[PDB]
C-alpha cells in the first residue's frame, strides 16, 4: 500500500500479508511505520500499549505526581529520556507506572532511595524481559517462517501467558523479600551507629575464570564464546548453595563470596575440578581472598575482592590459588579439614604494596 | 525468659522488652530462637511467612506441580537448596510461588527456558530486595535506637508500603516488557534461520574505569571505596540516554555499548571529562572498540568487548583511547563530527594476535 517500500521479492510478499493482518488487529498505518520490524506490534497491544501516547507534564495533571520527581524516575527507569514536559512522546501506560512512585515518598520514604529501587528494579527486570521475550520464541519460531506466521503464533501465545505474569512476579518479589537473607543483618554496632545499610563484613571472596578466553573469541564466534561462558555460568550456579553466594558473572569469569571459607573454598575447588573434566571449556583458574568487604546491591567492594581478582590473574590453569588472608580465615580447623595446602610462594601483585603469601589448594 | 541467653547489660535489657512485644505479635518462642537477630520477625509476617513451613514433596500434592520441575526452580530461585522432598523445611508461601511455574510449561514453554526466567528474575529481584530492605531503614533508623524502637517503626511502615508493591512491580514489568527495545529485534536472516535469540550484532562497546582504584582501597575503607565507585556508577547512569546502553558496572569500571559510535563515543568522552572535574575520584581512562557481539541477558560477548577491555588496561589517565575498529565504524562522517582523532600508535595487546592501531579522542 502507501507503506511497504524498499523491500524486494518474497521479502516484500510476506510483509504485505502480515501488514494487512495487523490493520485488522487495530494497528494504525502510522503505528507500523513507527516501528521496524513491525511484527510484534500485534503482541505489544497485549502488555500495555493502547496506541495512546502522552506528555511528561500531563502524566502529572492526570495521575497526581510531582513533575520533577516523575522526570527523575522516568530517567531512572532505564529509558526514554526526554527533557521537556510539554512533549507528547511518553506512552500512556508508562506514565501510570511512573506515577506510582509518589505514594512511596508520601509514606515517608527518601525520594532518592525511592529512585534507587525504581532503577535497580528496572535493570534487573529489563534483564528478565530478555529471557521472557526469547523464551516465547523457542516455542514459536522454527526455520522457514513468514513474518505473519510468527505474529499469529506469538499473538496467541502471549495472550495466554500474560495474565500469568502479574500474579507470578508479585509472589516472586515477596519470596525474595521475606527471605532477604543472613548477612543482610545489621547488628548492634551497626544499629547503635544508626546505619540503615550494613558496613564492612568479614568474608572470603573468590573468582574463577576460563584460561585463554580472550583469543578464544578471536577464533571462535561471538555466539559460540557467549554460549560457552553461559554454560559455565549455570554450571557454577548449581554447585553453589547457601551458605555461599554466587554474586555475579563478569562475562568469562565467576565471582562467589561467602562469610567463611570452607563452603566457598570447596565450591570453587569442586567447580574447577568439574571444568577440568568437561572438554568444551579451556580449564579454570581460581583466586581466593578473605577480609573486610561491603555489599552494595549485588556487588561487593573492599580489599578482599581486589586481591582475589589479582590472584586469579596469576593463578595457573587447573589451580585454585589462595591468599594468606584465607589460610587464617580458616585458622585452627576445628577437627579435620579435607584440603591440601601447598604453599605457592610470595608473589608481588599489581596494585598491592607488600606482596602476598600465596597457597595452592586441592581436594581430598 | 527461657530464651535471651549469652547477652549482657543494656544489650540484654533491650532484647527482653522487644521479645515480649513479639510474642504479642504472634511470634513463637521457637520462631525467635530460629533467627538471630529476631527484630524483623515482626515485619516478616507481613510479606508472606505465616509460620507454616512445608515439605518439598507436598508442595506438589497440594498445589499440583511436578516434583522434579518444582525442585529445579527451587534451586533456580537462588535459594534454600534441599535435596530431599520429604523434608518439611521450605516455608509454605515459597511453595505456592514455585508452583506457579507449571502453568507456563503447560502452555507450551520450554521447561528450561521457563527455569531461566525463574532464575534471572530471582537474581535481579534479590538485588532489589536489598534496595528495598535498606530504603525502609534510612526512614526508620536514627542512632541511639533500641531493638524494639526499630521493630515498632519498621512494623508500622512496611505494613503501609506493602500493598503498594504488588501492583507497582507488575506495572514495572510490563513497562520493561512493552518497551523491550531496539536491537532485541531478530531480522530476516535471523528469522529465516529459525533462531529465537538474536545473533551477533555490529556494535561499539566501551569501558571506563577509575585509575589506581586497587590500592585506593588498600588505604581508604571498603565502605568509602564502595560508595566512591557507586557515585561514578550513577554518575554514568544519567549521561547515558538511548540510543546508548549502560549495560553494567564491574565494581570500579563501567561498561557501555551502543550500535553506532558517536553516541557512545561522546558519552564516554563527556563522562571522563566530568570525572576530570570532580575531585573525590581519581581520574578515568576509557577504552573503546567496535565489532561483532551477542547480547545474552544483560551481558555482551564477542571480540569488541575483549579488545575494549584490553585497551582500557593500556589507556592513560584522562584519556579516552580507541581501537581502529571504531575509527571506521564511524567511517566517512556524513558532514561534521566534533571529535579529535590523535593517532596513538600500534600497541600489542595481551590475548590479541596482531596488534591494534590505537587512537586518542577528545571533545570539541
Amino acid at each position: 500500500d502507501d507503506l511497504l517500500g524498499d523491500l524486494g521479492g518474497t521479502a516484500r510478499a510476506e510483509r504485505a500479508k502480515l501488514v494487512e493482518w495487523l490493520l485488522e488487529q487495530g494497528i494504525t498505518p502510522d503505528e507500523i511505520r513507527a516501528t521496524n520490524p513491525p511484527l510484534l506490534l500485534a503482541t505489544r497491544h497485549l502488555v500495555g500499549d493502547d496506541g495512546t501516547y502522552v506528555s511528561a507534564r500531563e502524566i502529572s495533571e492526570n495521575y497526581g505526581v510531582d513533575l520533577e520527581l516523575l522526570q527523575r524516575v522516568q530517567r531512572a527507569v532505564g529509558l526514554a529520556r526526554v527533557d521537556d514536559p510539554d512533549a507528547v512522546v511518553h506512552m500512556r501506560a508508562d506514565g501510570e507506572a511512573a506515577a506510582r512512585a509518589q505514594r512511596f515518598v508520601e509514606l515517608g520514604l527518601n525520594p532518592d532511595q525511592v529512585v534507587l529501587v525504581v532503577r535497580v528494579l528496572a535493570e534487573g527486570l529489563s534483564h528478565a524481559a530478555e529471557a521472557m521475550r526469547y523464551t516465547a520464541l523457542e516455542a514459536i519460531m522454527r526455520p522457514g517462517a513468514t513474518e505473519l506466521d510468527i505474529a499469529k503464533g506469538s499473538q496467541a501465545l502471549v495472550s495466554q501467558i500474560v495474565p500469568l505474569l502479574g500474579p507470578m512476579i508479585q509472589d516472586m518479589l515477596f519470596m525474595q523479600l521475606r527471605h532477604m537473607m543472613e548477612t543482610e543483618a545489621v547488628n548492634a554496632g551497626e544499629r547503635a551507629a544508626g546505619k540503615p545499610l550494613p558496613g564492612a563484613r568479614q568474608v572470603t571472596v573468590a573468582f574463577a575464570d576460563l584460561v585463554g578466553f580472550t583469543q578464544l573469541g578471536e577464533v571462535v564466534s561471538a555466539e559460540e564464546l557467549g554460549h560457552l561462558a553461559g554454560r559455565l555460568a549455570g554450571l557454577a550456579r548449581d554447585l553453589t548453595a547457601p551458605p555461599v553466594w554466587f554474586i555475579k558473572t563478569i562475562g568469562d569469569a565467576v565471582m562467589l563470596v561467602c562469610p567463611d571459607p570452607a563452603p566457598l573454598l570447596d565450591t570453587v575447588l569442586k567447580l574447577v575440578e568439574v571444568v577440568d573434566t568437561d572438554n568444551n571449556f579451556p580449564r579454570l583458574r581460581a583466586g581466593v581472598a578473605s577480609g573486610m568487604a561491603v555489599s552494595r546491591a549485588g556487588d561487593w567492594f573492599g580489599s578482599p575482592v581486589n586481591v582475589a581478582s589479582r590472584v586469579t590473574g596469576v593463578a595457573r590453569p587447573g589451580a585454585v590459588l589462595v591468599a594468606d588472608s584465607v589460610r587464617e580465615a580458616l585458622g585452627d580447623a576445628p577437627e579435620a579439614d579435607g584440603f591440601q595446602w601447598s604453599f605457592a610462594g610470595p608473589r608481588r601483585l599489581r596494585g598491592i604494596r607488600g606482596d602476598v603469601r600465596l597457597f595452592r589448594v586441592r581436594r581430598g
